[PDB]
Parts: C-alpha cells; sequence; structure tokens
RNA sequence: AUAACUCAAUUUGUAAAAAAGUUUUAGAGCUAGAAAUAGCAAGUUAAAAUAAGGCUAGUCCGUUAUCAACUUGAAAAAGUG
DNA sequence: CAATACCA
DNA sequence: TGTGGTATTG
DNA sequence: TTTACAAATTGAGTTAT
C-alpha cells in the first residue's frame, strides 16, 4: 500500500511515506496529556535535525595530556621521597612551604619566603641569582659546597622541564673542527681538485642566525670557483639540512635526493653508496657529523671551554643582553622622544615594554610595536639587527625552547650531581636514581600501566609490585606488551580466522605473490598455435635467473635475459604482465646484502629462521628488544651481519596466513596452495582458482574453519558524524512501520548527501624546499590566504602554467583560468586534484577530454618535478598524462555517465545492507531469501535534475522542508524508476560500440517524464502493462504535496555533554560567577572559572526564603544543572535543591528539560531552550512554493523565465509582507522588523536580480532555532536574542516522538 | 558484486612525549607630601594548579558514542496511540 | 530588564 | 563561524 | 609541536570466481 522515502545528512534525516499514486497520507494521531486536544491531523511527511556527532580526537588529547600531568608530579614526588631525611636535617618546612606556594599569605601555615624562610635571605638569592640558570651554572661550575635547597631547586628544575626524546644516543657538546675535517676527506678524495679553506671562519657562518640556504651561499661565497650545486656545496647543505641531490654530481640516472632528517636517509644513503663506490663513504659521514655540529649550534651559542653548562650559559647571555639593551633603549627614549616614555614603560594595555613584561603582549606583537619607534630614533642600529635576528630583548622561558634534547639538561644534570656528591653521600648513594628520574619514559608500546580498571591498557606484568622507574625492566613484561601492542589491532585470515596474518615482508609471503602473478603469464612464438602457460620448470628458471638476481623485473628482462638466452627465442608475445612485474623479492635481496650467503637464502631448511627473524623485525622496533630476541641465532652470523641485522626493520602485515598459502595440503594430491603455483600441469591455477576448486580439498577445510544495532553501526567505517544519521534513520524507519500498522512497505528509497591551512602552508613549504624554488621567498604568504582556491593552485604550480611552461602573474591571478582535468561533464569533481591553474582553458586542447597529447609531450617533465615534490600526486599526473594512453575512450565516458546514477559508496551499501536485512527475514521452499522489501539507493544528481526539469525548485535558507521533500521526491522518482525499467533492479536494488550504446542509454534514462525531447501523455510499462506515469495529473500530485504547509519538522532534544566551561583562568574578581580551581581556592582570592555549560534545565515547583525573617514564598522557576553539576544533582535531587536553598520541593513535579525542549504559547507562537535563561525561534515559515519558485528564477529557454519573473516582479512585495506578519505574530523583534522594512524600501531602486538575492538573507531572521546577524544590502542587522526563559514556564510543553507524529502535551499551569 | 597483489591518496582509532600560556604567591621600590597625588628607580625568574574530583587506590579513571513522554521496573529492557 | 558589545 | 555566558549601560 | 602503530576506503592497474 505504501513506500517510504529517506535523506540521509549529517545533521538531518529527510523521511516520507507515499501510496499507490504518490500521494502521502494524513492521518489523526492521539495527543496525550493534560490539555484540551484529544487528537491531532498530521502529515505523513518530516524531517529530522540533530546537533553534528563528534569524533573521539579531543578527548584523547585531554586525556593524554591528563596522564603526562599525574606523572611529572609523581617525578618530582619521587625527588622530594630522596631528600627528605638530610633536609629534615637542614630545613624543616622547606617542601611545606615550596607546596603553599600559591595560598595568600593569610591562609598559609609557614613563612612568606619560599626558599630560606626571611626576607634578607630572600632578598640576597634574588640578588646574586637574578634567574635559576644563574643558580644551575654555579652548580655545575663551582667546587664549593652548596647549600642542599638550592641543589634541591636546580635538580627540579631539571626534572620538570626536561626536554624532548627525539634524538637517540649520547650527546656531548667545533663546527670549525668538522668543516677541516670534511674539507680534509674531500681533498683526500678529489687529488686533483682541491679546496682553499684558509681564513674561512667557518664557526661564523654556519652557526649564523639566518636560513640554512642564505649560510649555504655566504659558505660559498668565500670559495672561488666553487658553486652551490657542486658536490662540496651539496655536502655543506646536506650539513644545513636541506634536500640536496648528488645525482649530476655522479652523472647518475637515478636521483640521489637525499635529506638527512628523512627516516629513510640510512637506507637511501647505502643505495646511493652502491652506485659510485665506498669510498665516498668518508665524505658524508663527515657531513652528517658536521650536520649535528650545527644543530647543537642554534641551541647552545656558546663556548664549550668556559663551562660544562652552554645552556645556562646561553640563558645568562639571554639576560644579560636583555639588561644591556634595556638600559640603552631607556635612556635613548629619554633623550629622544620623553612623551612616548610613559606608553612604553608604564602601560600594560599598549604593547610596549610595559605590556611585553607585565601585559598580554607576544614577544611578537611588542617586537612588532617597538620597530617603527627604533627606526625612527638615532643609535638603535644593532638594537634593530638584533629585532630581525629575534633576538633582541628575550625572556629565558619562550616559545622556541622545544628544540632542547633531554641530553643536555642531563648534561647539568650530572654534573652537579658528580659535583656535590663529595659533601652529600646520599647523592652518591642516589646518583643514577635520580639521572633516572630525568631520563625514564614509559614505551609507546607499553601504554598506561594500569591494573584492570583500564579500557585502553594492554600491559601484562611479569611480577605484582609496584611500578616504578627503577623497577620498570623487571616487572614489566616488556615482550609481551610489545606483541599485544600490534597484536590486539592486526587482522586475523579470513580464511582461517585462528590464524594469524604474516608480515608483508615475510620471504614465503613474497614468493606466494610473485609465483600467484607468474603463473597466469602466457606467451606465443612463431612456432605455435596458440599461447601457453608457463611450466613449472620454467617459473622455477625464471624464478632463480631473474627474481633472484634483480630487484625489479621487466617484461624486456623477461624477453631477453629468459626468452632468449634460454629459448633461442628473437620474438616473443606476452600477455600476462605490463611493462615490468607488480610483485617481487625485496626481502630476499635486503637479506642477501646483509648476510651475503646466497645459499644460505637458498637452503630450504632455514626457512622458519628466516621467517622467525623477519617476524622480530616487523613486530618490534626497538632495537634493544630486537637484539635480545635475535640472539638465539647468533651463531649462525657474524657480529657485523648481527648488527645490520638488528639496523634492518619492516612494518605492515599481509592478508593470509602462513597456513593458508604453505600448510594445509590437498588431501589427493600432498601439495599446497604454493606448491600448486610453482607447478600445476595444464591448468596454472591461481589462489582463487586453488581456493573455489570443488575437485580440491581446500575449499571444504576453509568452510569447515570458519554484534548489536549500535555495535555494528559503530563498527563500520566511516566518520561518526554520517553514522550518527544512519542510526537515526533506521529508528525513523522502525517508527514509520509502527504507524502503518506494523505492515511493512513495498520499497525503500534512500539518498545520502555527499586547521586546512595549516595542511596547505605545510604542503607549499616542503614542495618548494624539494624543489629549491625562489617564489616563496619572493612572495611571502600566510596559511589564511590559501583558502583562496587560484592561489593556492599558483603556489602547488611554482607560480608555472600548468598547459604552457610559463610563468604566471600573481597580481593577474583574476584574469586567469580554473580548469579541469577531466572534464566536469563526466566527472564531478571538485578537488584540487581534478582542478589546474592555466592562463587560458582553450590551451588544455580540446574540451571533450583529457588534455592533449601535444600537451602532454609538452610538459611532462614539468609535471614529474611536480610530482616527485608532492605539489601534485598520482591520481593528479594519471590524468594529465592520459592522452599518451589514448585519452578518454567511450567505454570511460559510458562508465562516468552511469557513475553519475549509480551508487557506489560502501557506507550506502551498509545502510542499505542493514534495513535489507531488518525487513526481510523469511526464506522460501529453496532454501533462499524472500525480498518483501525493495531497498533502493538513488544518487542526489536524479532528484535534483527532476527538480530543475519540472521546476520543483529549491531553496535551502527558506525553511527546513526542503529535507522532507527531498524524501519524498526520492520516493516517487525510485519507484517510478524501477517500475519503469524492471531491468535496472541489478543496479539499484539491492542483493544478489556497445560503450556509446550504454552512453547514451544512461544519459537519457530520465527521459520517460518529458513529454517532448516527443512521447505519449501516460508512460506505462511494456511488459507488465501496468501504468508507472501520468504526465497529465502526478505532476499536479506532487506540486500538491511540495505545497502543504504542515510539516513535521523535529529539532532532537540532547542533553550536553563535554567540558565544564570556558577553560580561561581568569584573575580575581568579586562576582558570584566566578567558580573555584580547588576545593579551598576561594575564587575571590585566587580568581578560577566562568561561564559553565548546562547539561539540562530542570522545572522547579517549590519555596524560597524572603527577607531577613525568612518568610516562606512559593515559586515556580527553571534550574539549569552544569554539566559538574550534574552527578551530585542525580544522586539525590532533593538535597540538592535544598542545598541551592529551595524548600518543600514537590518532587512529583520535577521535569528534565534539555537543550532543544518545545513549548507553545499564544499565536501557535513557538519557543525551544537554547539555555535556563535563553531561547530560540520554534517555528518554521511555510512560505507558498509560488513565492519559492519565482525566487529561486529571480535571484538566479531562459528567457520565458526572465518574462515571469518581470511580469510577477509585484512578488517582491509580498514576500516582504509574508515575511512581516509572520514575523509580527513569532518573532516578536519589532525594532529589527523596522530596520528590514526600512532598509527593504532603501533599495527598491536596485535590480531585480540583487533585490531576490538580498530577499534570501532576509530570511534568517524567521529561520527556526538560535537568531542570528545578517546584512541586507549594505545595512547589517543585529540579532534579537530572548534572554528571558519565564514566559515558557506558563506555556505547553510539547514531547515529540522521532517523527513528530505522537505527542504529550503539558499545559505548565501549576 | 567479490578475492589476492602493485602504486598512491584519504579517513578512523590508540599510545608515549616536548614547549608555551594563564592564575595566586615570592623577588624589601625610593623619595616629596597629612591627603589623593606627582618625580624617579624596576621589569627577564621561581613555586604550585592546569577540567571540581572519584574508588576500583592503579605512576588508574574524569570532555567520544548513546537519550521524548508514560506504564511499569532497582537497573538493563519491554510495552503503550 | 532592554539594546548590546565582547569573549571563547 | 555560531552561539550561549557575562558585564556594562540605562 | 614531535614520535610510534593498526584498520577501511577510493581509484588507477594485473589475474581470478
Ligand atoms: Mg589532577
Ligand atoms: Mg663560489
Ligand atoms: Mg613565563
Ligand atoms: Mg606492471
Ligand atoms: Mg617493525
Ligand atoms: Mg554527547
Ligand atoms: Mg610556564
Ligand atoms: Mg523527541
Amino acid at each position: 500500500k505504501y513506500s517510504i522515502g529517506l535523506a540521509i545528512g549529517t545533521n538531518s534525516v529527510g523521511w516520507a511515506v507515499i501510496t499507490d499514486e504518490y500521494k502521502v497520507p494524513s492521518k489523526k494521531f492521539k495527543v496525550l496529556g493534560n490539555t484540551d486536544r484529544h487528537s491531532i491531523k498530521k502529515n505523513l511527511i518530516g524531517a529530522l535535525l540533530f546537533d553534528s556527532g563528534e569524533t573521539a580526537e579531543a578527548t584523547r588529547l585531554k586525556r593524554t595530556a591528563r596522564r603526562r600531568y599525574t606523572r611529572r608530579k609523581n617525578r618530582i614526588c619521587y625527588l622530594q621521597e630522596i631528600f627528605s631525611n638530610e633536609m629534615a636535617k637542614v630545613d624543616d618546612s622547606f617542601f611545606h612551604r615550596l607546596e603553599e606556594s600559591f595560598l595568600v599569605e593569610e591562609d598559609k601555615k609557614h613563612e612568606r619566603h619560599p626558599i630560606f624562610g626571611n626576607i634578607v635571605d630572600e632578598v640576597a638569592y634574588h640578588e646574586k641569582y637574578p634567574t635559576i640558570y644563574h643558580l644551575r651554572k654555579k652548580l655545575v661550575d663551582s667546587t664549593d659546597k652548596a647549600d642542599l635547597r638550592l641543589i634541591y631547586l636546580a635538580l627540579a628544575h631539571m626534572i620538570k622541564f626536561r626536554g624532548h626524546f627525539l634524538i637517540e644516543g649520547d650527546l656531548n657538546p667545533d663546527v670549525d673542527k668538522l668543516f677541516i675535517q670534511l674539507v680534509q676527506t674531500y681533498n683526500q678524495l678529489f687529488e686533483e681538485n682541491p679546496i682553499n679553506a684558509s681564513g674561512v671562519d667557518a664557526k661564523a657562518i654556519l652557526s649564523a642566525r639566518l636560513s640554512k640556504s642564505r649560510r649555504l651561499e655566504n659558505l660559498i661565497a668565500q670559495l672561488p670557483g666553487e658553486k652551490k650545486n657542486g658536490l662540496f656545496g651539496n655536502l655543506i647543505a646536506l650539513s644545513l639540512g636541506l634536500t640536496p641531490n648528488f645525482k649530476s654530481n655522479f652523472d647518475l640516472a637515478e636521483d640521489a635526493k637525499l635529506q638527512l632528517s628523512k627516516d629513510t636517509y640510512d637506507d637511501d644513503l647505502d643505495n646511493l653508496l652502491a652506485q659510485i663506490g665506498d669510498q665516498y663513504a668518508d665524505l658524508f659521514l663527515a657531513a652528517k657529523n658536521l650536520s649535528d655540529a650545527i644543530l647543537l649550534s642554534d641551541i647552545l651559542r656558546v663556548n664549550t671551554e668556559i663551562t660544562k653548562a652552554p645552556l645556562s650559559a646561553s640563558m645568562i647571555k639571554r639576560y644579560d643582553e636583555h639588561h644591556q639593551d634595556l638600559t640603552l633603549l631607556k635612556a635613548l627614549v629619554r633623550q629622544q622622544l620623553p612623551e612616548k616614555y610613559k606608553e612604553i614603560f608604564f602601560d600594560q594595555s599598549k604593547n610596549g615594554y610595559a605590556g611585553y613584561i607585565d601585559g598580554g603582549a607576544s614577544q611578537e606583537e611588542f617586537y612588532k610595536f617597538i620597530k617603527p619607534i627604533l627606526e625612527k630614533m638615532d643609535g638603535t642600529e644593532e638594537l634593530l639587527v638584533k629585532l630581525n635576528r629575534e633576538d633582541l630583548l628575550r625572556k629565558q622561558r619562550t616559545f622556541d625552547n622545544g628544540s632542547i634534547p633531554h641530553q643536555i639538561h642531563l648534561g647539568e644534570l650530572h654534573a652537579i650531581l658528580r659535583r656535590q656528591e663529595d659533601f652529600y653521600p646520599f647523592l652518591k648513594d642516589n646518583r643514577e636514581k635520580i639521572e633516572k628520574i630525568l631520563t625514564f619514559r614509559i614505551p609507546y608500546y607499553v601504554g598506561p600501566l594500569a591494573r584492570g580498571n583500564s579500557r585502553f591498557a594492554w600491559m601484562t606484568r611479569k611480577s605484582e609490585e609496584t611500578i616504578t622507574p627503577w623497577n620498570f625492566e623487571e616487572v614489566v613484561d616488556k615482550g609481551a606488551s610489545a606483541q599485544s601492542f600490534i597484536e590486539r589491532m592486526t587482522n586475523f585470515d579470513k580464511n582461517l580466522p585462528n590464524e594469524k596474518v604474516l608480515p608483508k615482508h615475510s620471504l614465503l609471503y613474497e614468493y606466494f605473490t610473485v609465483y600467484n602473478e607468474l603463473t597466469k603469464v602466457k606467451y606465443v612464438t612463431e612456432g605455435m598455435r596458440k599461447p601457453a602457460f608457463l611450466s613449472g620448470e620454467q617459473k622455477k628458471a625464471i624464478v632463480d635467473l631473474l627474481f633472484k638476481t634483480n630487484r625489479k623485473v621487466t617484461v624486456k628482462q623477461l624477453k631477453e635475459d629468459y626468452f632468449k638466452k634460454i629459448e633461442c627465442f628473437d620474438s616473443v608475445e606476452i600477455s600476462g604482465v605490463e611493462d615490468r612485474f607488480n610483485a617481487s623479492l625485496g626481502t630476499y635481496h635486503d637479506l642477501l646484502k646483509i648476510i651475503k650467503d646466497k645459499d644460505f637464502l637458498d637452503n630450504e631448511e632455514n626457512e622458519d629462521i628466516l621467517e622467525d627473524i623477519v617476524l622480530t623485525l616487523t613486530l618490534f622496533e626497538d632495537r634493544e628488544m630486537i637484539e635480545e630476541r635475535l640472539k638465539t641465532y647468533a651463531h649462525l652470523f657474524d657480529d657485523k651481519v648481527m648488527k645490520q641485522l638488528k639496523r634492518r626493520r619492516y612494518t605492515g602485515w599481509g592478508r593470509l596466513s602462513r597456513k593458508l598459502i604453505n600448510g594445509i595440503r590437498d588431501k589427493q594430491s600432498g601439495k599446497t596452495i604454493l606448491d600448486f603455483l610453482k607447478s600445476d600441469g595444464f591448468a596454472n591455477r591461481n589462489f582463487m582458482q586453488l581456493i573455489h576448486d570443488d575437485s580440491l580439498t581446500f575449499k571444504e577445510d576453509i568452510q569447515k574453519a570458519q554484534d548489536s544495532l549500535h555495535e555494528h553501526i559503530a563498527n563500520l567505517a566511516g566518520s561518526p558524524a554520517i553514522k550518527k544519521g544512519i542510526l537515526q534513520t533506521v529508528k525513523v524507519v522502525d517508527e514509520l512501520v509502527k504507524v502503518m500498522g506494523r505492515h511493512k512497505p513495498e520499497n525503500i528509497v534512500i539518498e545520502m548527501a555527499r586547521k586546512n591551512s595549516r595542511e596547505r602552508m605545510k604542503r607549499i613549504e616542503e614542495g618548494i624546499k624539494e624543489l629549491g624554488s625562489q617564489i616563496l621567498k619572493e612572495h611571502p604568504v600566510e596559511n589564511t590566504q590559501l583558502q583562496n582556491e587560484k592561489l593556492y593552485l599558483y603556489y602547488l604550480q611554482n607560480g608555472r602554467d600548468m598547459y604552457v611552461d610559463q610563468e604566471l602573474d600573481i597580481n593577474r591571478l583574476s584574469d586567469y583560468d580554473v580548469d579541469a582535468i577531466v572534464p566536469q561533464s563526466f566527472l564531478k569533481d571538485d578537488s584540487i586534484d581534478n582542478k589546474v591553474l592555466t592562463r587560458s582553458d582553450k590551451n588544455r586542447g580540446k574540451s571533450d577530454n583529457v588534455p592533449s597529447e601535444e600537451v602532454v609531450k609538452k610538459m611532462k617533465n614539468y609535471w614529474r618535478q611536480l610530482l616527485n615534490a608532492k605539489l601534485i600526486t598520482q591520481r593528479k599526473f594519471d590524468n594529465l598524462t592520459k592522452a599518451e594512453r589514448g585519452g578518454l575512450s567511450e567505454l570511460d565516458k559510458a562508465g562516468f555517465i552511469k557513475r553519475q546514477l549509480v551508487e557506489t559508496r560502501q557506507i550506502t551499501k551498509h545502510v542499505a545492507q542493514i534495513l535489507d536485512s531488518r525487513m526481510n527475514t523469511k526464506y522460501d521452499e529453496n532454501d533462499k531469501l524472500i525480498r518483501e522489501v525493495k531497498v533502493i539507493t538513488l544518487k542526489s544528481k536524479l532528484v535534483s535534475d527532476f527538480r530543475k526539469d519540472f521546476q520543483f525548485y529549491k531553496v535551502r535558507e527558506i525553511n527546513n522542508y526542503h529535507h522532507a521533500h527531498d524524501a519524498y521526491l526520492n520516493a516517487v522518482v525510485g519507484t517510478a524508476l524501477i517500475k519503469k525499467y524492471p531491468k535496472l533492479e541489478s543496479e539499484f536494488v539491492y542483493g544478489d560500440g556497445k560503450a556509446t550504446a550504454k552512453y547514451f542509454f544512461y544519459s537519457n534514462i530520465m527521459n520517460f517524464f518529458k513529454t517532448e525531447i516527443k512521447r505519449p501523455l501516460i508512460e506505462t510499462n511494456g511488459e507488465t502493462g501496468e501504468i508507472v506515469w501520468d504526465k497529465g495529473r502526478d505532476f499536479a500530485t506532487v506540486r500538491k504535496v511540495l505545497s502543504m504547509p504542515q510539516v513535521n519538522i523535529v529539532k532532537k532534544t540532547e542533553v550536553q555533554t563535554g567540558g565544564f566551561s570556558k577553560e580561561s583562568i581568569l584573575p580575581k574578581r568579586n562576582s558570584d560567577k566566578l567558580i573555584a580551581r580547588k576545593k579551598d581556592w576561594d575564587p575571590k582570592k585566587y580568581g578560577g572559572f566562568d561561564s559553565p555549560t548546562v547539561a539540562y534545565s530542570v522545572l522547579v515547583v517549590a519555596k524560597v526564603e524572603k527577607g531577613k525573617s525568612k518568610k516562606l514564598k512559593s515559586v515556580k522557576e527553571l534550574l539549569g544543572i552544569t554539566i559538574m553539576e550534574r552527578s551530585s544533582f542525580e544522586k539525590n535531587p532533593i538535597d540538592f535543591l535544598e542545598a541551592k536553598g529551595y524548600k518543600e520541593v514537590k518532587k512529583d513535579l520535577i521535569i528534565k528539560l534539555p537543550k532543544y525542549s518545545l513549548f507553545e504559547l499564544e499565536n501557535g507562537r513557538k519557543r525551544m531552550l537554547a539555555s535556563a535563561g535563553e531561547l530560540q525561534k520554534g517555528n518554521e515559515l511555510a512560505l507558498p512554493s509560488k513565492y519559492v519558485n519565482f525566487l529561486y528564477l529571480a535571484s538566479h529557454d531562459n528567457e520565458q523565465k526572465q518574462l515571469f519573473v518581470e511580469q510577477h516582479k509585484h512578488y517582491l512585495d509580498e514576500i516582504i509582507e509574508q515575511i512581516s506578519e509572520f514575523s509580527k505574530r513569532v518573532i516578536l523583534a519589532d525594532a529589527n522588523l523596522d530596520k528590514v522594512l526600512s532598509a527593504y524600501n532603501k533599495h527598491r531602486d536596485k535590480p531585480i536580480r540583487e533585490q531576490a538575492e538580498n530577499i534570501i538573507h532576509l530570511f534568517t531572521l524567521t529561520n527556526l532555532g538560535a537568531p542570528a546577524a545578517f546584512k541586507y544590502f549594505d545595512t547589517t542587522i543585529d540579532r534579537k536574542r530572548y534572554t528571558s526563559t519565564k514566559e515558557v514556564l506558563d506555556a505547553t510543553l510539547i514531547h515529540q516522538s522521532i517523527t513528530g507524529l505522537y505527542e504529550t502535551r503539558i499545559d505548565l499551569s501549576q
């Protein structure tokens, strides 16, 4: 009797019920509650709206951060624990004074001076050590016995802020020396061509505070006859951390583009050295050394002969220079600009020095402020020099201290420990403990150190001790934990669910892939009548001769190196492989290079061992654990080989198990899968064939060896945003089926709808750096500017034309074109992957295809450079160069066209599967499923084109009806489509020369609706005779449906979750709005939080005390229960409310009111709950469809439409009138309405297009939900808010089911 | 439609870490003047907190997902036009 | 208790 | 961006 | 801000059920 239409979105689900003749039914539904109404008429069409479902990222970030905080605190605790006794002998209350430092003097239990406990000693301390780094340096260098408190302070300061762990090994803090060394190995390599390094200050040039490239050019500038692109130049550039290509230096064909910071460098250099010889290893090693020394050089900036604390010395340098320069600046301003002195050094709100030190001004803002002040005056040259160096008036605690490795803090810590252990025995006994406190780090592959109460943890205990940094290796089972880290995420073999999957780089797996690809190769020569398979002997010969001697195997190598040299063929045609084999034996060659024993690798006896080794290399990444794991094989190799093996690492997992590949044997033959791959008589059967062959036993054994709705939907792949929509639409369908008397629909039609700046700037920076371009230095940008498409494309194309080979102009982007690589008539692609910036799109070649062969030939190399620089992707490149591969065939065109109407997205298929499996649950006499309900999926293009062809226009900003209308149209068009063409069920319905034909077929699939293109008035199906569409009266029905005033729009009521409030930590203030950051921290003294989020409101009817005498007065109001207060209120609401001050609370009248709670008042006017103290607009403006269509036409053959617009331009005043009466009845914002009427009367002189486009903006005044601002023409209209929820307390509350068809209304007159 | 492999791109989920920022306190302000108020000297650092907190007491957990109303029911869930 | 600006 | 909390203004 | 890891998914290709 009926079908269902569905439109699934990220913030909405549209639904509709249709009958046989495309009508939507209307029904009487019962109304519950305490009001007048017993029932209500409802149309069976509507839409559910909801806030976006969120990902789990933020929660994760905060969680991990939390853990870091508690662990840091623990570190400090360990330290103090060690210091306890001996500190008790010296100062009874030192640690207590430390821990209560935050407290106001009034609340302190001890003296207000932290370190010593009296004014004179404290002032003395600060006088001697103005910063902590002074004390650090003192304690590192001096030999005197020191106060235990200062020792503690230094150690604790080093431990609390320890630095990163991005560098492995030990650091011992130079550049001149290693530079001389590089020159040495260079000149000792190139005797005929020497370099003169005399008078060259390598230290000042390389450690200079400049960009790496500039410094490179500075160094090269001191070398005559030497250029930056030369070998030595590339070595220095390697040391500066650029991306040099040593190809041109060594006449290579393979580009030696090698970056030092890149993780693959250590293998890139082996790959390169294997080509030019091993004499050159010295050189590159020296280069790396110099690179390290340079890195240490941006960090330290102080001679290592003065002290063993270069870092602290550097901070002290910052201090001294800040002092001197501050004195200088003060004097200068005193002399020359005496009127600006107060502004600069006294006002915190002005970004001067005062705002820099005492205000919220950053170093960048401060530098911005004094730049023209320094420029305007005289004697401020070097100050400007330091300003451009970002080295002017530096603080010591700065944003750029993230460079500091933990090894140097560790260096100072160790030095201090060694220094003072000569006086304090406990420092001697606890040196390594403290060092480990700074050093220890929980491995990422271990996870939280939990004991059964963490859903995130996986680590296994080797003993039931409390875990400390010092007993970690003995208590934690590192191996089992590291293994569990991987195995809890990896797949099992689908075919054998109890078997683990092999490593992707396993030798056996690669043998499998190579043989599987090899088995389906065929060849023909002159003498043979038909192409033949490769035999077992041939396959083995090819493997041994080609696959075991070459990294990759090409077709040419197959022909020449095999078919010519062995089979004696001068010519042969091959069909199994393209250009070169996809599979290869990479691990075989890796291990061949490492262990240097082909016979060992070829011996079948060593199979298990090699598999275990590769497994170890894959499963782990820790070199120590890898080493311990490989110990059982230490007797088989030399120590050198053992270390090389240690360095070798792999990642990634296969798809099949070892038991599937080479374990299970066929009962009759006794052969495994791999055995069949290597030899199978005449029929070289595939893995797919072996697995499905009824004459073998594999299929038998495999078939032998073989989640609620919410969980199922949650486990799908996709954004949680769309998943929310999926669950919601399932629930909607359930309710609709319930409404229809528990009868199932005939059909269900579903349609599914289709920061970054940082990533963009990153892409462009790395790309340009790879390209070695200067365009970034010549044309500097900001990430916010890259939001512009043409500019982003400009930088991605290195400021060149993508079709012509010429430079473009940044200032002329408005004259250029953005062309689509594959025409948008075929591929609806809006991404950068299908877009390109060119001067004129006519230069692309033909507009009917991929860019011409001419262009491809002209630009291929440039595109290659862009590819290697990651400025374009592989897909973009392949699309750009398709013309040399025959361009777009007709098959491709037909395919694209059919893809424009046939959904292929996996997630939608999952939706259809869920619905289908929920509806059809019965099987027939042949044990086959009975499909009572047909689930159809369409793309949005069908309904969109339908609306555009018969003028059922959509304007989103008028109201929310368009979702529901979309669902309806989905149902109609879908059912009609399959009723007309029952053959297309394979394409649209869930479950189990010609190119031109398919093209024209799919391109005119929707022609049966049209009356002329010339077709009959009544459209039926040829075989059945059943009428599918009546052009005379069905369009009328659709038009009546879209014109229906009442449509069930329901905003999902949701409890608010998340953070308690704004994170801002505010200063103290006299306001009850402030919230304590800790239990005893009175916010009037300490400041705290502000602006909490209400989880849900609550209706309270009770009494409150009034006046001095506390007279009980009856009240009725809304109380906002915050997220922080929720658990307490839910534990015992009465006690909570009474604690709030309420008395004699009517417990049974307590009503929970989440956000978006709906209330109705007088003239059909509605409000939604935005908070406990604010409301949202609750009504929908049902504008008559004539006005919607008129607006659509006016705001955007065409001449008939223009004539319609001009003949009906009086519609404007009518639309304004409708908006006006609606606003007067429901919105109640007279000031804004006056502004609107006035502004509209102002621009009544403007063209019709413009007036329509700006009338579009006016609907935000009447839109459902939260009020917002909008510009009519140039007049901004500020939002009017509903800052009181009082009127709601006497309105009628409305409880709605998911469709809004079931209602319970409560008159809040109590 | 499905399976294995090659190349690339995207998305989701988890763990271990760094540097800032903010807040209160501690870095004896000095003179003149009864008084607000002038004139000048100064500033770079540190401690502690970083969701209130919880029991399961761990070097653990605390911001995702999920949620009309009513009848029941501790609760989970069923039922109701 | 408006119009209303600023904030995260 | 959008939108609910807050102090200020009257 | 940095490091380490797994899984789908899309889409250009080779071979199959
Ligand atoms: Mg805490
Ligand atoms: Mg030179
Ligand atoms: Mg600071
Ligand atoms: Mg190939
Ligand atoms: Mg590994
Ligand atoms: Mg939530
Ligand atoms: Mg800080
Ligand atoms: Mg509801």
